[PDB]
């Protein structure tokens, strides 16, 4: 399993545009992929869950990835993150 807490320091936090990005890029693998926000965690596969927990700029949130693919699943998480301007 990996884990990583990024702090979101885009102006409309992980919503619109990046959040459908970021979402789309967690469907692309096996593992399971999950975004903690407040000590509510979501399935980051999903667009409704994700819209839906309310991350908004300056928060901390932990996402993890577990799975044959999870090293893999990682890599593209941070990459997306960066190249969306989430983290």
């Amino acid at each position: 399993m990996e884990k990583k807490e990024f702090h979101i320091v885009a102006e409309t936090g992980i919503h619109a545009r990046p959040a459908t990005l970021l979402v789309q890029t967690a469907s692309k693998f096996n593992s399971d992929i999950n975004l903690e926000y407040k000590g509510k965690s979501v399935n980051l596969k999903s667009i409704m869950g994700v819209m839906s927990l309310g991350v908004g700029q300056g928060s901390d949130v932990t996402i993890t990835v577990d799975g044959a693919d999870e090293a893999e699943g990682m890599a593209a998480i941070v990459e997306t993150l960066q190249k969306e301007g989430l983290a």
